[PDB]
RNA sequence: GACGUACGUCG
RNA sequence: CGACGUACGUCC
């Protein structure tokens, strides 16, 4: 509530009807920061001018809770403050609100779609345009789309009562600049991007920021590998039986995918697996039913054989018993999917070996050194302070499950409680966790929880606790997510471990450390500078994008005028005609068929809730012998309970040439469309 | 459905 | 220098 010199040095640029870039590493500052600039922003109108200032806010985690403190703020001085966001808009007058609100604090994308749509025409509306991490401002981002409508209005012509941008951050980023003569490349393009001219940053009060923002320190800490390898043997050993198996029906199984040699356990052979599972899903003969049959078969071996891959990863990366408890939960989750004889052979060729799974698994010897690591460093910090509240950073959700079920089941340490925190992730299946139980895991966050499982989670802006421990449990991220995982041990007295098998993240890091002094180097240059030059640089520099952008404008391709047949992918059985395809909002795909509705089930949706305007209802699976394969969603649209499938998860088939196309997306996917009426 | 980041594979 | 795959995260 008291501004400081501190902060308020990082203001005297933003208080002067210009458009600059405040970074500063603080939390609370930042908001603050924001706060006093809107106070100024507010209170410098003559008699008988309101203003509009924006701020924006990427996620509801911290966009709730500015919101919170805005309102909180603008009580005395008598300022509306409501905010929009994807679940505030129950069919809102957007306009009317804008025009009748004076701080909107709606997140980005609800303004590019008014922007598209066509409400809010230009953004004069607005006076002040705060961005919450700018550095976000990549290509073809909420907030990039925004400046891009920003940009053309000034250079167009129509130029208007354009706002100021004084978008805020905590690192302006660095990208893949080598070389320090590229660092200030990237800073210039970002400051056009965002149309500034001024890089706020504490020159004078460094004392305030070395006190309150005490950095941890790197413990780098390498370790051994998986020298011991019964287990990944045996799992290679049925690798291989089930790919000589998958050979036997499939003769040329080597020249789909010509990569490399594969290797058991790496993402090589991930990718590999996966390139000759979508090669072999469109394996044509003219029989419509033996071909059906081959393409299940080899559709169900290559998904067993990605199944062991990411055991054998999970068994490389944690214990082998979680890795087996994975492959246990597949076989369970396949064993009440439908018995065939393909699923009956591969579950009873795993029982073979499943016991000496088990005993090598039980064996105490083969615990992994990474893990004998973790726990020996985590015991060592503990003992040395038993108050240490600490977070450690995982890829995978599926080791994070790993890690917090060691963690439990463990004799040597019994003083944590796992509390797991994964986030929302992909909404579509029963994994990850909701938005209200995320709440509920930070706040029990003080205490009755002192470790946490989390997935690149941790940072990204939501606020957490005082962490005086950081392990990046094999994590590696660019110049951006070192600096926010860094910033989380603000405490006195923190590490930053770094454990792993591999000298590439440790490569990764040590060049992140360069680029960091680089980045610095660069604000610096860029800040010793003149007004008038940077603005010319700038300004060509916005010319030269907009010039691009209207370069690069192609609407679409001709629409090929055919019949193709939507068909499933490891079933092979006709689903719908592409003629019975219908377009929402030139984003969702429906099928109006009689004939189709008896060709799927439908299943509980395991977590709902209604985005843009479909209420989150049920899930679509193929209806068959034994396929239950995903084939979307099922939803009302406003009063029809109509499906909406997903193309990903359908291969493509011509009546014409007879030939197979596989497309990931609905965009790619180019056919004669119409429009969804409401008529049958 | 859109967007970003990381790792990786091909020319 | 472009295409792609996986994982992770966010939004509508
Ligand atoms: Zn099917």
């Amino acid at each position: 509530f008291k501004p400081r010199n501190y902060q308020l040095e990082l203001a005297l640029p933003a208080m002067k009807g210009k458009n600059t870039i405040i970074c500063a590493p603080t939390g609370c500052g930042k908001t603050f920061v924001s706060l006093l600039i809107c106070e100024h922003h507010l209170k410098k109108f003559p008699q008988g001018q309101k203003g509009k200032v924006v701020f924006f806010a990427n996620q509801i985690p911290v966009y709730e809770q500015q919101k919170s403190v805005f309102s909180k703020y603008f009580e005395r001085h008598g300022y509306r403050v409501t905010g929009i966001s994807g679940a505030t808009a129950e069919n809102v007058p957007v306009e009317q609100i804008v025009e009748n609100n004076d701080i909107i604090i709606l997140t980005p994308q609800i303004l590019v779609n008014n922007l598209k749509k066509g409400t809010i025409p230009s953004l004069s509306i607005f006076t002040l345009m705060i961005f919450d991490e700018c550095h976000n401002t990549s290509k073809q981002h909420p907030y990039n789309m925004i400046m891009f409508n920003y940009l053309d209005q000034k250079l167009g012509g129509s130029s208007g009562p354009l706002p100021q941008v004084i978008g805020l951050t905590a690192s302006v980023g660095v990208g893949d600049a080598k070389n320090t003569d590229e660092a200030l490349d990237y800073i210039c393009k970002l400051c056009a991007s965002l149309d500034a001219s001024v890089i706020a940053t504490v020159k004078h009060n460094l004392e305030e920021l070395e006190q309150v923002v005490y950095k941890p320190q790197k413990f780098f800490r390498k370790v051994e590998s998986r020298i011991s390898d019964k287990f990944k043997y045996i799992i290679a050993q049925l690798m291989r039986d089930t790919e000589s198996l998958a050979k036997r029906i499939c003769k040329d199984l080597e020249n789909l995918s010509q990569i490399q040699n594969r290797e058991f356990g790496t993402q090589k052979y991930e990718q590999w697996i996966v390139t000759v599972q979508k090669a072999c899903m469109v394996f044509q003969m003219p029989d419509k039913d033996e071909e059906s049959r081959i393409c299940k078969a080899l559709f169900l071996y290559t998904s067993h054989l990605r199944k062991y891959n990411d055991a054998l990863i999970i068994s490389e990366h944690a214990r082998m018993k979680d890795a087996l408890d994975y492959l246990k939960d597949f076989f369970s989750n396949v064993r009440a999917a439908g018995f065939d004889e393909i699923e009956q052979d591969l579950t009873q060729r795993f029982e073979e070996k499943l016991q000496e799974l088990e005993s090598v698994s039980r064996d105490p010897s083969n615990e992994n050194p990474k893990l004998e690591d973790l726990c020996f460093i985590l015991q060592e910090e503990y003992h040395l302070n038993p108050e240490t509240i600490t977070i450690l950073f995982v890829k995978t959700r599926a080791l994070v499950d790993a890690l917090k079920n060691w963690i439990e089941g463990n004799p040597k340490l019994s003083f944590l409680k796992p509390g797991i925190l994964t986030g929302r992730g992909k909404t579509n299946q029963n994994t990850g966790m909701t938005l209200p139980a995320q709440k509920c895991i930070l706040d029990a966050f003080k205490g009755d929880h002192n470790i946490l499982i989390a997935t690149s989670v941790a940072d990204e802006g939501i606020d957490i606790a005082q962490c005086n421990l950081v392990i990046l449990y094999e994590y590696v991220g660019n110049v951006i997510k070192m600096i926010q995982t860094r910033g989380r041990g603000r405490a006195r007295g923190s590490k930053c471990f770094l454990l792993t098998s591999n000298a590439g993240v440790i490569e990764k890091e040590q060049i992140n450390m360069y680029k960091e002094k680089m980045m610095n180097d660069s604000i610096l240059r860029l800040q010793t500078w003149d007004e008038a030059v940077f603005r010319e640089k700038i300004l060509h520099i916005q010319t030269h994008e907009k010039f691009i952008r209207d370069s690069q404008e192609k609407p679409k391709p001709v629409p090929d005028k055919e019949n193709k047949k939507l068909l499933c992918r490891k079933c092979k059985a006709l689903a719908c005609y592409t003629a019975d395809v219908r377009v929402i909002e030139e984003c969702h795909y429906t099928v109006l068929g009689d004939a189709f509705k008896e060709c799927f089930v439908s299943r509980p949706h395991p977590k709902p809730k209604q985005f843009s305007s479909f209420e989150k209802r049920a899930k679509i699976f193929c209806a068959r012998q034994n396929c239950s394969h995903d084939w979307g969603i099922h939803v009302k649209y406003k009063t029809f309970e109509i499906p909406v499938i997903k193309i990903e998860s359908f291969v493509v088939e011509d009546i014409a040439t007879g030939v197979q196309t596989l497309y990931s997306k609905w965009k790619d996917f180019h056919f004669e469309k119409i429009p969804f009426d409401p008529a049958e």
